[PDB]
């Protein structure tokens, strides 16, 4: 990982980034801020070209679709939490997600969000704004205080509070049993496992598969081809001053990266050509690009 240079914040003496996603297409970068602005910048110039109003708190995470459309953000305190704007001509609000502290696109097709408030998973539809689902069974629930509800690859699964569900009946189909307090886990984009914390389950058979012990507390996101996994533990900033690589076929470790300053958020280009990093330089949170590769 080559640093390459630095996006902060114009007409600020400390700048307030707090997440960071590529646009669909790569032209910018999209920053959320501490004070709850959604500022584009030029990759190439490295120039802000516009700062929207998106809430009235602290944005925690962002997410363009892949369309180049429509893009998720959540925040911190007050209402609403997460939202959906179109991205297409004038900058606007088509949806709210009031209760919802967490949101993500549904992933093979692109027509759904499904938001989490607490241990309760909700999915909506991107034109209407209905809600469609609501998944929560109170006899499996595990707690987890970080609880953050996701689609599998294919939409036809969520994983909610470390409970798999088939999305098409709307029934709990197995409860993954807890063994951390926070981290409730992810599908691997291979669509063969699920990944919660330090544990690999088998997606079809539920056995375990793999502990993983340096995925304790973390975060993760995979490069575009599903060959690399990012990982930041949780600890003020989400995260420590680190992140670790790994193989995503056999979750071996590939590199330790100790940027000596608190990280935010990371993000990769859908090239894999580049990745940026939200960075605590004091709070004076900058944007630092490097080369992968
Ligand atoms: N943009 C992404 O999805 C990438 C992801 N970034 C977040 O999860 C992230 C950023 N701010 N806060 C959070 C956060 C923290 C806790 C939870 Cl429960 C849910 C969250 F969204 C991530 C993955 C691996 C990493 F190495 C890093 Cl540094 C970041």
């Amino acid at each position: 990982f080559r640093p390459i240079s630095v996006f902060r914040e114009a007409n600020e003496d400390e700048s307030g980034f707090t997440c960071c996603a590529f646009s669909a297409r790569e032209r910018f970068l999209m920053l959320g801020t501490c004070t709850g602005q959604l500022k584009l910048y030029n990759v190439f110039s490295g120039q802000e070209e516009a700062s929207y109003n998106c809430h009235n708190s602290a944005i925690t995470h962002l997410e363009p679709s892949r369309d180049g459309s429509l893009l998720l953000t959540s925040a911190t305190w007050s209402q609403p939490l997460s939202a959906l704007w179109g991205m297409k001509s004038v900058f606007d609000m088509k949806h709210s997600f009031t209760e919802d502290h967490y949101v993500e696109f549904s992933k093979h097709s692109q027509d759904r969000v499904i938001g989490t408030k607490g241990d309760i998973a909700h999915i909506y539809d991107i034109q209407t704004g209905n809600k469609l689902l609501t998944l929560f069974n109170p006899d499996l629930a595990n707690n987890y205080k970080r609880n953050c509800a996701t689609f599998n690859p294919t939409d036809d699964l969520v994983l909610n509070d470390g409970v798999l569900w088939d999305v098409r009946s709307a029934q709990a189909i197995h409860k993954f049993d807890k063994f951390n307090m926070n981290i409730s886990g992810v599908f691997h984009p291979n669509g063969l496992e699920v990944i919660i914390n330090t544990e690999i389950w088998d997606l079809r058979t539920f056995h375990l598969l793999h502990t993983v012990p340096a995925l304790d507390q973390c975060r993760v996101v995979f490069n575009h081809t599903g060959t690399v996994m990012y990982g930041a533990m949780l600890q003020k900033s989400p995260f420590g001053s680190s992140f670790r690589t790994f193989n995503a076929t056999d979750y071996k470790p590939i590199a330790t990266i100790d940027v000596k300053r608190n990280i935010f958020d990371l993000c990769t280009d859908t090239k894999d050509c580049y990745l940026a990093v939200i960075e605590n330089q004091g709070m004076d949170t900058v944007c630092r690009l490097y080369e992968v590769g």
